[PDB]
């Protein structure tokens, strides 16, 4: 299915495209690399998990392709 529908927006900041990267800090947080408007490819900057809020979605879709063998493939129904 599509799971993105817009809701309440006016005018955001920055919507989350999608990851890229992800690393732990010095400090011990998880920092996720995701692109931005405006911000070229390498011009991606590292957001911590905290700041991605309700962007789980991404990281989880992001987490499933680095991760090797977990999620079941399943047929098309309809």
């Amino acid at each position: 299915g599509s799971s993105g529908s817009s809701g309440m927006a006016s005018e955001e900041l920055y919507e989350v495209e999608r990851i890229v990267d992800k690393r732990k800090n010095k400090k011990g947080k998880t920092e996720y690399l995701v692109r931005w408007k405006g911000y070229d490819s390498e011009d991606d900057t590292w957001e911590p998990e905290q700041h991605l809020v309700n962007c789980e979605e991404y990281i989880h879709d992001f987490n499933r392709r680095h991760t090797e063998k977990q999620k079941e493939s399943g047929p098309s129904s309809g």
